[PDB]
């Protein structure tokens, strides 16, 4: 019975490694599974003069993470024929904050590829350079408001019961007991903020000379960038565009 | 979509040690054709792929509504969409004010009254209302 | 008994991969299942000089997600013969929000076709362009009104019981107790609003010259689109029609 | 420590990206190799949670929300008065719950050296200080510091 | 039954050692497992004239840590054909304690290279030297604040209930009872400080002559290093730059 679930695992490993071989850059793979939480360890041997890209690693990770029951992609270990541990699950100190940087690069590559594309028509193909700096927050935040419309003013309150005794005598010994049980409006917002929104932008743009561009023409080049940025001083953004000759 | 990998692998392979994830293809109209998706922050790049579409559409639209007027090459427009991805709920629970007796809705009432004569009066009164109640969610 | 549910899974994998082969761009597939939450990992090898489109991926995803019991399409992993993990589901984040753009495009494509089809006869086949932008609404809103009816008036109350004690001792030491137990009219609406209704429209229409167009001639062209839109000041829809020569 | 020298790799990626960005934005002006910048980042690798629980002041009755209210008001007239008054309230309550990010920049220090052309003009050097002030993300509330000097290379 | 889980372990060891052989610098490996917390002990025999780098060790560690069920990478032991225990999850005495010197040397290795990199342009390639001393901090520390906003002010208090009796009699026998229950906003931070931050830097910098250097030409070199350090008087840092001819 034990050699049943072992003669099978030895076949899975030999089948999983037959596909990773039929994958292009890989010349021969060699995978071992650790099914007891599980793990795997691929040992691809890339073709002569080749190297798996950053997105070609997840190809071989998910190719094994998914073909094995209950194996997350954080347990798969990929290694070349020259050492070079390619995965980062084994180096799970953080292994997520390279993503926090690669991501915040993509957010800034866009706002740069855009500013370079809204001014290339005006000032020519390569007479403008822009570098963006974005401060992205990654605080996993939540919230829960709970409002309550004020029923202070009687004419906008919503009574549910009301016991009102009004005694009186005449030595005018009056009396007035008055209970109440209001009902209350009640909003309940429950946000859950996004992990990675932009918190502040910083854009610096240089533009070649023509000879110096017009003072007005820079004020209009500024205004385009203020839009291609999504400039919002509420976020405390900041833009600086200077005009000076190039190399 | 498959003509991009033609030009990516045409360069990724002709250069020693260059994976296809590092090649960047760009047209004569901006339009970065390749991609730099990651595997760790796999959710948040979608928040960019998506937000790129939202802006790709408003851009085509403006390029398509004005190119008739000013010509098919004399206009460019870039859009920046500050999107929102905060999973958010709400539950209003409105009521209607029933202080004005003409529009209250009693369910019970116990209006004890009295008097003597030294006008030693009295007036007890209970009341139980029913209440309009909207519940948006 | 174990080699029963394993000799079978090995046949499913070999059958599932025989269909993905008979699929056009695919030259040879290779699928492994991970039935215990299950998973799969297709490894298609596209024909020389081919690439699966964005909607040709869901073809191969649902082709496997459905042929396996309890396997959602968020667990299927598709990989080419050149790495290139094609599946954008491992994220499972925004496979829905892409559909909110296809939909919002169709809604706007229809109002565009209609505005072209109504004005094409008047001003000519190609002498008009229109573009529509619709702020749709995808909030899964629900509601439960519950109205009552004001029985504060005796001439429209509905007593169910009534106990009215009226003493009097003429020093007119009168007295008057009274109870009541009304029945109440009680409406209960319960909406569950629709996901994708239009919140606001915005249409821009250009019309070629002939020579300009007459004031009234435009004033009525404006009124046509105002009906082809579905224009409603309640939603605050915006229409803007201009007349300018084409090129 | 294996988990703890992954903070020097991470802090060196943050610095090397700010450094590429400063050279990439000054290389057009001063020249391809007439500028060198070095950035020092103090990062925060402390885990940190938080949980506010704000309430809204209901001391003013024109903005309170009563749930109940038993107000007795006896009075005789020698003016023996009286005025009991219970009041149950409903209170507006926000509840944030942050879990701060591990690895945010706390403070930056950037040092830039630009070659000579022959010194650069005092105006041409302010517009280099200002460009660098945007490639850093210069925030004065973080206590960022920038130093650009002009001196001939070797 | 026992020779079942032993004839298997002897095969795992022989399979795991067949991959580490197909790994480049390794000529022949020899691994034993200790599955009962498990452990392993690889005994690679590198090729003639080779040595595994610092990141080539984790390649062979994770190659085994992952191929064995429940084996952390802190239990794998790698040894060459010349003694030389390569892993560091085996020293009992100073494994962590010596690491605080390896680590605190890197924090100083960088700031050293940095001050050379920034100053070598100005003063010349090899006309400067810098040595850095970093008083690090490895005290595992936690914290838990719990603040409360002061509600002594009625205008910014927040009653949850309040019972306010009053009286009088006129012999002005007055009276005033008053209960109160408040709600109190309550922040709760919970830090967990980083083990390995910097307490204080001390940097010494020597620069060659040219023929000494002037005041500003020295002062600005002081200002650069003050930035290339991360100088902040809050940490009580110390910088000393001197100009003296080399030899």
């Amino acid at each position: 019975q034990f050699s049943e679930q072992v003669n099978y695992q030895r076949a899975l490993e030999g089948e999983l490694a037959r596909t990773i071989e039929t994958l292009g850059p890989v010349k021969s793979a060699r995978v071992h599974l650790a099914m007891p939480s599980p793990s795997a360890s691929v040992t691809v041997t890339l073709e002569p003069g080749r190297a798996l890209d950053e997105g070609q690693i997840s190809a071989v990770v998910h190719l094994v993470s998914s073909a094995v029951a209950g194996l997350p992609p954080g347990n798969v270990t990929l290694v070349d024929q020259s050492g070079h541990l390619l995965t980062q699950s084994n180096t799970s100190g953080r292994d997520l904050n390279d993503a926090q940087l690669k991501f915040a690069n993509d957010v800034e590559s866009r706002i740069q590829r855009r500013i370079e594309a809204i001014l290339s028509p005006i000032v020519g193909n390569g007479n403008v350079h822009a570098q963006v700096t974005a401060q992205l927050d990654f605080a996993n935040k939540e919230q829960t408001e709970e409002h309550y419309s004020p029923n202070g003013d009687a004419s906008k309150a919503t009574l549910r019961s009301r016991q009102l005794n009004i005694s009186e005598q005449v030595p005018r010994s009056t009396q007035r007991n008055e209970t109440s049980n209001y009902e209350v409006d009640r909003t309940i917002r429950h946000t859950k903020m996004n992990v990675g929104d932009i918190e502040r932008l910083s854009v610096a743009v240089v533009v070649n000379y023509k000879l110096p561009l017009t003072a007005d023409q820079m004020k209009q080049i500024e205004d385009l960038t203020r839009e291609a940025m999504g400039f919002s001083d509420k976020r405390g953004d900041t833009l600086n565009v200077v005009n000076s000759p190039f190399s």
